[PDB]
């Protein structure tokens, strides 16, 4: 929109915003006591929230109305309503504060990327996480330093490998991505639709985000073509778990058409689904993506001008602009006809409906206005960023070389990721108080260290290679630290393809002949194909190590050395290079189809060889599995939808039965255990997935010889397919649980009885309506 | 349904209904002190109606569930959660508790028919009757003998004058039936969106239902054609207002189809209008017409069986069946993959968040428990059902023959409506403390009195003619009381005439030849064509009595003899007879359309001469009207709609100028005045109405040489009209408001600016899917 030349934007996928949406600004709260609004509706405690924000709106004229349709609110001065920035980030850590240069509020704590995150398979994580940065931005707003609400989590799925902002999901899976943002969600508000809103969360990207630019697709133009059959059992459940299970009060609607509408303009996804399907809360808002409502007319041509663009999205359901076209446009759409005062009105009366509900009314002792700098520092100093990353790394190869023997006295630092800063950060962060680079965290580790570059990320150089050989040469041990970062995958940047950059593997090679343990970090949230790595038996160990965060280069060294023992695994599947040349990345298709060389997406539909697979991940030790009942035997569909299901809000949200396993450290050293829990079955229409997943735990601190018991309730809806209308339907047939990759432990059982669909869903009778 | 042999619900208009369905049931609380439900959520005062709802219908077996899906809901005996009758009725008076023979409980006040109760064009009125029938439900309900929901108000429009249920409107009008909607639902539920809810209201029917059974069109079969612009601009507003403004709780799905789909079966109605459109409770429920989701298969074939009709009125947003279809074929859907057990769930949970908020489970010390039978004895006892009738009756005709001068001792009463009972009451009413009939108003008026017959209301013989010929010729005065009645038009039974019955005109007529004073009484809902009597110099007197109720006879006689007198005005058009027989009483159309014979329907319309206008009513006395400013001048669309709007949801509902007048009694009589204030327009698009009310109002006891100042608030969204799509626009340009029929009073305003849409009309998508 602000380009100062002639912008292609179904190429470009960066919107030029104006400077009004991106300004940051000083936030302050009404004064219910002796403002202007004192004696009004909105300062009345005793009114709903709904009651108190339309009354507070009412008083607008409609030129204020307007400049406080879009993310920069710019407030209502004769009211004494401050100015109210909308657009906030918390993704791993508060994001998009007004951080000062130096002492209070000069940064803030940085997790690890979410992707690091999920790969610990600890829920209670997740949450934990969310608390803090939660905690942390209150901090920033009582400070006059931010907002209260965060366009936080991202909880699309990283269906196709090569998306430059997979790093910021939980990975390729529906269930694991569903069940972080419940948790990250939760956190965020303070608790399950809660009397005080903490901060309001937003459920990002709605939906059919998955690409920003391959080939030159970009996401601001993409028409993504998905039945309603993948809709409904793969692009839609993590924003169904959002807004039904964890009541989230915002979703944000992606830049990208899908069946050829653009999501804020559409009608099907915002109205028929998101509000009449997945029992968003009454006083919700939709935010649009910044530009998307600018997109739904340039360059998706679904409107014929911005007016236009505004009128179809706000009568959509799209609340609240991010960007300038409501606010620049909205009084064009009202005098063109095309709104009427009310229907503007809609979406800022639900935006003050979660401000009220968040307590921004009612003065400076109300619940979490309290939160000072002090918390900053106190939940910065429990070192959680370091423990996130300690669970999330993930070990994909090892023979007896890690962790380190105590005969190793020294070690080779090498390659492109040992000297790093905000590498470890990933994406959407703030300052951190500190970057710990795995060369530092080696110096730290009382080894002796010898430092060689040897390579950057992409180099054809072979000019470091000499004084990395002779480094290695010198050392009892080698650490090669590589991969990818966001100079390689980012916002507005997909790979083209799915391998190691530059020449690192050629070093690694070289590294691999001089007789030495080699560990080799592949960090990066994408993957990349180590097949290279996997079959040279002189590469003694693999560690995918993700985005570790502001602790990070503690938290490997720490793995590395055995003062902290692995235990994540991998969120998404790693695939072979051909992978991501054999069919376009903008397929939505996850079934395979031989006729259009879709090999089948994801670990539950790919029919090729993944170098390591979804779910991979090696521990210090052994382990033994057994289980009890290798048969729960039989459960009728009927029966189990029919019978009472107190404490649920429907009847499918039930435990059909627990997945129950003993599990025995058999080695030599404590670990921390977990589990991925798969179902498969022949039940229902062909074709049929691999598996799926339908559970997860970690279990903690197993010493060696103690035994574990893993309990993991396998819910009705989690073994529900999707029929080709999209409804979840409960299918009669053989089905098998089974424990992680290798199927250690599998427990069988049969539904009988009819099908049952378990949630209807809707026709969609809007997105191609003459 | 429960039919014994074939029956063609094309042509017949009375479903058959099982007996589960048209079962009374006794009346109870749940036990939240000691019973099972004491535990668990729902007895959780600290909860949401909702959240404690959700947590009820989660303890339920499906087999419980489905047996509370219908309106006779059987309860769950392992719960402790009582059977709960939905089907309660109060369209004008307590109708359908569970009433005993005698004593305590064995009758409720019968107010007159909402169109009689309309035509006193006094919103207060509305009101405080509505409070009463309020105050008599909850005395029924905690002497175990009702629920707390009931089918009332039905605010659809008395559009076409053949309709057999026009009587239980409040006419022709969108805007009087509106305010009547908006009065009675808040004073059911005991206020706008209240803390306890008092009684569970129901606007009804939605929608385009307005025809029984005219020309054998049942309206279990009709499939009635309206446009979006005529839908938008006439047969919804009233719904509109009730959901929006009056936060009913409740809508009632009509059993007729609009526009291929039936309405509880119609996602467009329930799901695109009501609930995302006219801002319906979001705890709201939709109730089917009692068979209506059976009719969606069986006549109107849009579901091929039962169960397929259960789950499509489930699916479109229809929550309580009135009927046994849910109940019986729930079961079937669900087995069959039509529908899931929380789809099912819904509706019985939206029904138990409104019972939660009326206090349900909230024991014996919660709102509204504490009233006893002494509550129905002393509302009644206030005598509204008197005061109603005396302020609804309309006097058509009169010479100054009325009020009767004090040399008339002795009438004689004849004709077929003087000695009447229960066709005081109209339909849907309950049994009243006394009926008291015109003959018996008279009998205690102290005047003399000669009673005859003359004839029965639908008569082809002569036979009482001599007898009440002779008792006119003994008498100084004759009044005839005559009309229709609930044996001409009632529900199933629309007339195919608007004529005078039988050869009740052939005896006023006779009547008129004695030279004597001749005082005719119309009475019914309907207008019938009194064109014969408006032309007869010696009928010197007609009155528009409609449905009068329990104190009728009263009311009429004390206007008769002036102890009181009438301010009434008709609130539906008295059509020429030809008017019934010229075009097709289905055609839903309201625009003249001079290629299919149609001249326009309601006074908004009509091309022709009524025999008498909507708003026609006289006084015993002469009324001086005037203001000051005739010329109210400009005001600009944008400008009006881009000021804060303070104490309003919406900018629309803003006062845009106050209609004000000088009203001052000339004459020699003390009298209430009624205004109807309409609008007329050539902004927006043709064709043009000929005007539309936008404001009514009723002054109190003008003594002679009195004057008073009528001061009626015109808004912003009432001037708006509707364009091709059913958008509500405001339109740039010449207005006038008018002061009754004779335009007694004329103000002129300008609107400036462009057209400005002040209710986005939304596409129906899903009719034709
Ligand atoms: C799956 O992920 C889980 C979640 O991340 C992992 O569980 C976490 O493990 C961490 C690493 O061990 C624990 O971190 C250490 O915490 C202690 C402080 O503990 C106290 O506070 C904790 C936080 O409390 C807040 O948040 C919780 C949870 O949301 C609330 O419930 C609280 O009310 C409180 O809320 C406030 O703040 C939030 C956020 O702003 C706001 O939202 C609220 O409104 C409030 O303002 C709390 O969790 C701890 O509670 C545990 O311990 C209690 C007994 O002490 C016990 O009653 C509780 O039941 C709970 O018990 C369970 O957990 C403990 C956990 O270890 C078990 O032992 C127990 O048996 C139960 O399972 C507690 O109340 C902190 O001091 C540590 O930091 C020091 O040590 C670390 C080591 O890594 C160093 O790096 C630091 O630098 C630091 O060093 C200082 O102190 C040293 C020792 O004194 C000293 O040596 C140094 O010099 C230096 O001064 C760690 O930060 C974490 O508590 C825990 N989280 C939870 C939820 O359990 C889980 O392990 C993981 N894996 C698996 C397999 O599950
Ligand atoms: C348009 O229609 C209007 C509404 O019907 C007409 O106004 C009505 O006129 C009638 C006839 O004159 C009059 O009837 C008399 O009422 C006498 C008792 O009055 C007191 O109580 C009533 C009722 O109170 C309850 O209801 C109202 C809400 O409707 C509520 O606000 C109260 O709190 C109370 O609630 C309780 O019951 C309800 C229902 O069950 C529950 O919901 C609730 O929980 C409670 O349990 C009040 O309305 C009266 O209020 C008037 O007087 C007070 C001050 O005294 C004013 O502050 C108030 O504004 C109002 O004033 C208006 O009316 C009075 C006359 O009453 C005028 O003087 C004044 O100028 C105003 O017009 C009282 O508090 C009752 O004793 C009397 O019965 C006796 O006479 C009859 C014959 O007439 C005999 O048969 C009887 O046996 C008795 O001996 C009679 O019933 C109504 O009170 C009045 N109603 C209202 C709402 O104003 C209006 O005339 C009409 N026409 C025009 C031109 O406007
Ligand atoms: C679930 O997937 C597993 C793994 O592919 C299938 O395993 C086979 O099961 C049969 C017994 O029915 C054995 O004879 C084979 O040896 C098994 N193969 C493997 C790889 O273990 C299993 O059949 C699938 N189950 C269903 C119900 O779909
Ligand atoms: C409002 O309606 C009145 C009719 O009540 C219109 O007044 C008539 O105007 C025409 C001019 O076209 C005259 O021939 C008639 O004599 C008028 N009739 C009466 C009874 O006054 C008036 O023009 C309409 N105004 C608007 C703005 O539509
Ligand atoms: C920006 O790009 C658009 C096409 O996306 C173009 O129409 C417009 O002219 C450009 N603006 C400027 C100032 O070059
Ligand atoms: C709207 O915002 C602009 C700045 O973007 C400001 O100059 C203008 O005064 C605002 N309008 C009103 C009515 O406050
Ligand atoms: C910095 O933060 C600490 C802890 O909340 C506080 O004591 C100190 O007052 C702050 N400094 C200023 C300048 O406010
Ligand atoms: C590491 O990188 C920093 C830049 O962050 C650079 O200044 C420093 O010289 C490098 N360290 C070594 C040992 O080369
Ligand atoms: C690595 O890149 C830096 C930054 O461009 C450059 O100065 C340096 O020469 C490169 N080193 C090697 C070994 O290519
Ligand atoms: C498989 O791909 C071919 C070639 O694009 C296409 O014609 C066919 O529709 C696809 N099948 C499915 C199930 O989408
Ligand atoms: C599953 O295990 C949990 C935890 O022990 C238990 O409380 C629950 O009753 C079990 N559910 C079933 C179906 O066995
Ligand atoms: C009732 O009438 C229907 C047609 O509406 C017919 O199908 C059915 O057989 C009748 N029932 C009986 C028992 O005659
Ligand atoms: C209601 O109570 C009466 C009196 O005990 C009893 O005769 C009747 O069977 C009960 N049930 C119904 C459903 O009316
Ligand atoms: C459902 O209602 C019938 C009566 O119509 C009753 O016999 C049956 O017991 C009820 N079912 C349950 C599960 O209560
Ligand atoms: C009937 O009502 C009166 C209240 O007027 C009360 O005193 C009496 O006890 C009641 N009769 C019975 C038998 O309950
Ligand atoms: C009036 O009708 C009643 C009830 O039909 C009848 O019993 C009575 O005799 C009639 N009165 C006269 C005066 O005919
Ligand atoms: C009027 O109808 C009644 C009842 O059908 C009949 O008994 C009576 O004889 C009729 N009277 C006249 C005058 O037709
Ligand atoms: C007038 O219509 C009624 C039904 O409303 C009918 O009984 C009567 O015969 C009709 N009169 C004539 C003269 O056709
Ligand atoms: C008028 O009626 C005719 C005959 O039914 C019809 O074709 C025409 O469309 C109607 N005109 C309008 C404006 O509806
Ligand atoms: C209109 O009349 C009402 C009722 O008296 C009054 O409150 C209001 O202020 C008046 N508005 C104007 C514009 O005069
Ligand atoms: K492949
Ligand atoms: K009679
Ligand atoms: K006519
Ligand atoms: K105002």
């Amino acid at each position: 929109q602000a380009n100062t030349s002639y912008t292609d934007y179904n190429v470009e996928a960066n919107p030029d915003l104006f400077p009004l949406c991106l300004q940051h600004l000083n936030a302050s709260f009404p004064d219910c006591a002796s403002g202007p609004l004192s004696l009004t509706p909105v300062c009345d405690r005793s009114l709903s929230p709904k009651d108190r924000a339309t009354a507070l709106v009412s008083l607008f004229t409609f030129d204020e109305l307007v400049n406080n349709t879009g993310n920069t609110g710019l407030g209502v001065s004769r009211l004494g309503l401050p100015n109210y920035q909308v657009w906030g980030e918390a993704l791993h850590g508060v994001g998009r504060a007004n951080f000062v240069e130096s002492g209070n509020f000069s940064w803030a704590t940085s997790f690890p990327m979410p992707i690091t995150m999920m790969a610990a398979l600890n829920k209670t994580l997740i949450h934990q996480i969310g608390t803090i940065v939660s905690t942390q931005l209150r901090a920033f707003s009582n400070a006059g330093l931010g907002g209260v609400d965060v366009y936080s989590p991202n909880i699309n799925t990283f269906r196709h490998p090569v998306w430059g902002r997979g790093q910021e999901t939980p990975g390729e899976d529906a269930f694991l991505t569903s069940v972080y943002g419940y948790e990250y969600i939760t956190a965020l508000q303070g608790g399950v639709d809660p009397e005080t809103l903490k901060i309001i969360a937003t459920a990002k990207h709605y939906a059919g985000y998955d690409i920003e630019s391959w080939n030159n697709h970009s996401r601001l133009g993409n028409d993504m073509q998905i039945t309603q059959q993948e809709l409904s059992e793969y692009y839609t459940p993590p924003f169904i778990v959002a807004s039904r299970d964890a009541k989230v009060r915002s979703v944000m609607c992606s830049y990208n058409a899908v069946n050829g509408v653009p999501s804020c303009a559409n009608k099907f996804f915002l109205q028929t689904l998101l509000r009449d399907t997945f029992e968003f809360s009454e006083d919700g808002y939709v935010s649009g993506d910044c530009g998307a409502v600018y997109n739904v007319w340039n360059p998706h041509g679904y409107a014929s001008n911005e007016a236009a663009a505004s009128a179809d999205s706000i009568l959509a359901g799209t609340d609240i602009d991010c960007g300038t076209s409501y606010q620049w446009h909205s009084e064009d759409a009202f005098e063109d006809s095309l709104v009427s005062r009310s229907d503007i009105e809609r979406g800022v009366i639900r935006l003050y409906s979660n401000l009220v509900q968040a307590g921004y009314f009612d003065g400076e002792d109300a619940p979490y206005r309290d939160i000072t700098w002090d918390d900053v520092l106190s939940t910065d100093a429990w070192n959680i960023a370091y423990e996130a990353a300690v669970e999330g790394i993930v070990l994909l190869k090892n023979d007896e070389t890690l962790p380190l023997s105590k005969d190793i006295k020294s070690v080779a630092v090498i390659g492109p990721w040992a000297n790093v800063t905000e590498e470890l950060q990933g994406n959407y962060f703030g300052p951190a108080p500190y970057l710990i680079s795995p060369l530092t965290g080696f110096r730290d580790s009382g080894l002796d260290v010898h430092y060689a570059l040897g390579t950057n990320l992409t180099s054809h150089s072979t000019s470091g290679f000499e004084e990395a050989l002779t480094a290695a040469k010198q050392a009892d041990a080698i650490i090669f630290a590589g991969g990818i970062d966001n100079t390689i995958e980012a916002e507005a940047m997909d790979r083209e393809n799915i391998t190691w950059p530059g020449n690192q593997l050629d070093l690694i090679s070289k590294l691999s002949e001089l007789g030495k343990p080699l560990v080799v970090l592949q960090m990066g949230g994408g993957q990349v194909d180590s097949s290279s790595l996997k079959d040279n038996d002189n590469v003694n160990a693999l560690i995918w190590g993700g985005y570790p965060g502001q602790s990070g280069g503690h938290a490997l060294a720490d793995i590395i050395t055995g003062k902290r023992a692995p235990a994540g695994r991998l969120v998404t599947t790693q695939y072979p290079a051909e992978y991501a040349e054999v069919f376009p990345a903008i397929d939505m298709n996850l079934r395979p189809n031989e006729t259009s060389g879709n090999p089948g997406q994801t670990y539950m539909w790919y029919t090729g060889t993944p170098v390591y697979e979804f779910g991979h991940g090696l521990f210090y030790t052994t382990f033994e599995e057994s289980t009890e009942t290798t048969d729960a035997g039989s459960f009728n569909i009927q029966t189990v939808l029919t019978t009472p299901h107190s404490g649920y809000e429907h009847a499918q949200q039930k435990t059909l039965l627990n997945f129950t396993a003993t599990v025995k450290n058999t080695g030599e050293r404590e670990s921390d255990y977990t589990a991925l829990v798969y179902v498969n079955t022949t039940a229902g229409p062909a074709p049929y997935p691999k598996k799926w997943v339908v559970g997860f735990d970690r279990l903690g601190g197993l010493e060696p010889g103690d035994s574990q018991t893993l309990t993991v309730p396998v819910t009705v809806e989690s073994v529900a397919r999707t029929d080709e209308q999209g409804n979840r339907v409960l299918y009669p047939g053989s089905y098998e649980l089974a424990l992680n990759n290798e199927r250690s432990v599998v427990v069988k059982f049969e539904l009988k009885g009819e099908e049952a669909v378990i949630l209807s869903w809707p026709e969609d009778t809007t997105s191609d309506f003459v």
